[PDB]
């Protein structure tokens, strides 16, 4: 297709994230330079790789020289990949 081109083809937005947490809005307002917030992911376990807010993989952090990288260690198959968009 001439329009499916446009798509199988757009920059998607991949986010790799450390942890999450909830937080009373009060608490969020009190935070200063230097507060230590504690996430809920354990040191040992792999980090989340979500595309368009929807989680599709998990991996370990690497460093490609200058930048953080990620080596994928578990992925969902190319179906729910699509199904999660």
């Amino acid at each position: 297709s001439d329009k499916l081109e446009l798509l199988l083809d757009i920059p998607l937005k991949v986010t790799v994230e450390l942890g999450r947490t909830r937080m009373t809005l009060k608490r969020v307002l009190e935070m200063i330079h230097g507060s230590i917030i504690e996430l809920d992911k354990l040191t040992g376990e792999p980090v989340d790789i979500l595309v368009n807010g929807k989680l599709i993989a998990r991996g370990e952090v690497v460093v490609i020289d200058e930048n953080f990288g990620v080596r994928i260690t578990e992925i969902v198959s190319p179906k729910e990949r699509l199904e999660l968009l």
